């Protein structure tokens, strides 16, 4: 809906970064007693990338024989995109040293009663994933959470609490589904031992599009892709007391040792599959000439969110380190740490668009978000009560010494609690893309 | 939009319900249809807690009865306004 | 002016409503009632709701542009009815 | 062959439906069921209703004559919204 407001220039540019600070352990955090030394870095997380842009009206434009400042304004418009995917192509399989298990229910024969702590050292792989998120508004993630109950019966231990959808903005490091639903995995799975470690102490979420497609803003939707594949390997169980038992009406009772109730809880073993070179969407430029959203690349706030999830580059590398070699060969000789390295890079082609200024033009931007006009220079509001006193703190302290109490009220970011990766990329522009690979093929397209 | 303030100041309780889709003359919409919750199982988490409620005297009792969707475009088969058709002409 | 006037007129409505109640007092069991206190010396106030007039109207309406035409019903007349013995 | 089509179309859609329960059987208490037998292995019968076309407003449509003509909605676009993480 934006293109009816704004006209078009014929001016283009490019920026791109180097790489990323992305190495570390997959499952948890290395800390000393004070702070985290080595961050928990795996490939199975949502990967939120924030970038900032320089404003073109604030930028020194050498061409001013075309359009005037007080007549029209300028905002960059998004056309091209690329991601840096150049790791080795691999897959890690992980699990839990203590996973609750009866036996294999896939084959025949085995069934008993459990005693003490049958949780054992299992490790199972995951599903495929390939996606890409872009927007000047962040995406909102979706998962579930336990529901509160109306007070007509008091809650005992071992009850059936209901469920409730929790919608929240994703951070970098949030956990994608591996075929086990999306909920409070740290709280609801009360054993902390029924899932693998990497999804134990966290929550897991899944991104829905249709609710974002339901909102006609399109500030958090430009263009996305989806390539996810899965199938099942085995059939297994869990070790514990069955909470809700089988109604004996719809079954038939047996005798002897077969009187007892075995597992009613049965656990899927999710599995990956063959991966290809061809099924990857990546290293491939796309053109947002017209998209499924109202925003035609006009990423507001000089700001842009980027999120991509892929696990095709996802193997851990083992490592050993000698403490001693006193005998010929023993097993107390080496320490084994788990580290995982990943890379990303970000490549874009932007256009510039000249937007005029009118009262009806300023109407929709005033109500879509206030921060852009708060950033914009159109506030009058005549210059108020600067007539008052500005005065010296001094010393020999009259009694108010140290009067540097109010520098604040600047803070335009409510997302300080939100922790995700950042890119400063203002300083990297150039006019002609011919010294750069990625928009060159657009210049191969155009002529 | 000049008399749209006259209906705004008729009562602010009007245009909070009579939105309709067009506000004071920015003229935008809310568009928050993600919040539509459904269920079948008895979760008891119905919207009966407090939020911003038009006509806040719903805590006070009354007798309101629905009559909306019953309408007729043909009226002379009803005895009432045909008397008014005899009245008005 | 600010309003104008159309050409077409309407009505339909439902018929009847039973109201039963004790004349003196109300009856409630220890946490519920079966029948309320309905009595002749009460403020019988009755309230109606009406369909939306703008988008929801006669289909033989050709007048309006969507951009600025808001459409409302207009009240003309009513009739109440009291069909009991008078006592 | 027999009907002429209306020049002007519409949109409606729902916004959500949820269904949560237990796969293998229904959770039945001594009175009734509070949680029924719900899984993805079940057939999914859905009926939609739709309004009679006489209570709606149109931009320019006084030409058809209700003493001699008839209108009805018609299905043209269809879309099924599924957005659960797969498995």
């Amino acid at each position: 809906a934006t293109d009816a407001y704004v006209t078009r220039t014929n001016i283009f540019y490019h920026a791109s970064s180097s790489r990323l600070l992305a190495v570390g352990h997959p499952y948890f955090s290395i800390k000393r007693a004070n702070k985290t030394v080595v961050p928990k870095v795996s490939g199975y997380q949502y990967r939120v990338f924030k970038v900032v842009l320089p404003d073109p009206n604030k930028f020194a434009l050498p061409d001013s024989s075309l359009f005037d400042p007080t007549t029209q304004r300028l905002v960059w418009a998004c056309t091209g995109l690329e991601v840096g995917r150049g790791q080795p192509l691999g897959v890690g399989v992980s699990g839990h040293p203590f996973l609750n298990k009866y036996d294999d229910v896939e084959n025949s024969g085995s069934g008993g009663n459990p005693g003490q702590d049958n949780r054992v050292n299992v490790g199972m792989d995951y599903k495929q994933t390939q996606l890409c998120m872009v927007g000047c508004a962040p995406p909102l993630g979706e998962h579930w959470g336990k529901g509160k109950q109306c007070t007509n019966t008091p809650v005992q231990a071992g009850d059936c609490p209901p469920l409730e959808l929790i919608t929240s903005v994703i951070q970098d490091g949030d956990m994608v589904d591996t075929g086990f639903g999306a909920m409070n995995f740290a709280d609801l799975q009360t054993n902390k031992s029924d899932v693998p470690i990497d999804i134990c102490g966290t929550t897991c979420k899944y991104p829905d599009y249709l609710q974002m497609a339901a909102d006609p803003y399109g500030d958090r939707l430009f263009f996305f892709l989806r390539k996810e594949q899965m199938f099942a390997r085995h059939f297994f169980n869990r070790a514990g007391e069955v909470g809700e038992p089988v109604p004996d009406t719809l079954i038939i009772k047996g005798s002897g040792n077969r009187t007892s109730v075995g597992s009613s809880i049965y656990v899927n073993t999710p599995s990956g599959s063959l991966v290809s070179s061809e099924a990857q969407l990546f290293n491939k430029p796309y053109w947002l000439q017209k998209a499924q959203g109202h925003n035609n690349g006009i990423c507001w706030g000089n700001q842009l969110f980027v999120t991509v999830v892929d696990t095709t580059r996802s193997t851990n590398m083992t490592l050993c380190a000698s403490v001693t070699t006193s005998s010929t060969y023993t097993n107390s000789d080496y320490k084994e740490y788990m580290r995982h390295v990943e890379e990303y890079d970000l490549q874009f082609i932007f256009q510039l668009c000249s937007i005029t200024l009118s009262a009806e033009v300023m109407a929709y931007i005033h109500t879509m978000n206030p921060s852009v006009l708060e950033d914009w220079n159109f506030g009058l509001s005549p210059p108020p009560n600067g007539t008052l006193e500005d005065t010296y703190r001094y010393v020999q302290s009259q009694a108010i010494t140290c009067q540097k109490p109010t520098p604040e009220k600047e803070k335009p970011d409510p997302y300080k609690n939100l922790s995700f990766w950042e890119v400063n990329l203002k300083e990297k522009f150039s006019s002609e893309l011919d010294q750069y690979p990625l928009g060159r093929k657009f210049l191969l397209q155009s002529g």
